[PDB]
């Protein structure tokens, strides 16, 4: 009823959106993973007639009820799609997309770990995302490389026209006393990826955690707390 949706409130099987700002939304679905059930983030921007997607819904079936869930709110296409890095939570569901039509994009760093780890390859490289600070645009939003950390590929995504951030599982929600799984992380590094982000988009009005509640600027000074006190 207009709250930020949670597992609490998505019925199973399910996908809820929530409107972030005009013309971007994210996506919420739940997942389970080694016996214990994830929320997980994703973004949609209107891209004209036609929209923009980030990451999967963590899985197929969620991603199938993600297309849905788009069709019965926004009711427009979804053409294009970038996963933001390699796990499952955001390559989950690029076989789903592709097979519904949907051009799917990641860096190839990120085609590259998820090929040789087993999970869903999207089809085209982004290239010009190899070095930190890289940025380049991607319909109506900008795609940054911070450098590693929640894992070596993560990408975060920015909305000019609505200054919001997307910043992926590189960043935690303020509620979040840890650091989330950090198999695959660098956290050595993620503090001065994180710093990054901060130059780069001081403008922020809403950052979007990868996994959890959306907040204001507060979150990637948050993460970079909360990564550099697990590390300790
Ligand atoms: C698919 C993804 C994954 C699976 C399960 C939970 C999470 C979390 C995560 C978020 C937030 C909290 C926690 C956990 C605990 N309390 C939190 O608030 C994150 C994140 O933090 O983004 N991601 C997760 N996977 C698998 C795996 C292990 C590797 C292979 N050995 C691949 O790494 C990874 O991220
Ligand atoms: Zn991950
Ligand atoms: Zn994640």
């Amino acid at each position: 009823s207009g709250e930020y949706p949670t597992v609490n409130e998505i019925p199973v099987g399910e996908v809820r959106l929530y409107q972030i700002a005009d013309g971007v939304w994210s996506h919420i679905a739940t997942q389970s993973f080694d016996g214990a059930v994830y929320p997980s983030n994703g973004l949609i921007v209107r891209d004209g007639d036609e929209l923009l997607l980030i990451d999967t819904a963590w899985g197929a079936k969620n991603t199938a009820a993600l297309l849905a869930e788009i069709e019965k709110q926004i009711g427009l296409p979804v053409t294009r799609a970038v996963s933001t890095h390699f796990h499952d939570d955001r390559v989950g569901g690029v076989d789903v997309l592709r097979a519904a039509g949907v051009a799917t994009y990641a860096s190839p760093s990120t085609r590259r770990l998820a090929e040789a780890e087993g999970n869903e390859i999207p089809t085209h490289s982004l290239e010009g995302l190899s070095s930190s600070g890289d940025a380049v645009r991607f319909g109506p939003v900008e795609l940054f490389y911070p450098g590693a950390a929640h894992s070596t590929d993560n990408l975060v995504v920015y909305v000019p026209s609505a200054n919001v951030l997307y910043g992926g599982c590189a960043v935690h929600e303020l509620s979040s006393t840890s650091a989330g799984n950090v198999a695959d992380a660098d956290l050595a590094e993620w503090p001065t990826s994180v710093e990054r982000i901060q130059k780069h988009y001081p403008e922020a009005e809403v950052v979007i955690p990868g996994h959890g509640l959306p907040g204001g600027l507060d979150l990637l000074q948050h993460t970079a707390n909360v990564v550099k006190a697990h590390k300790n």
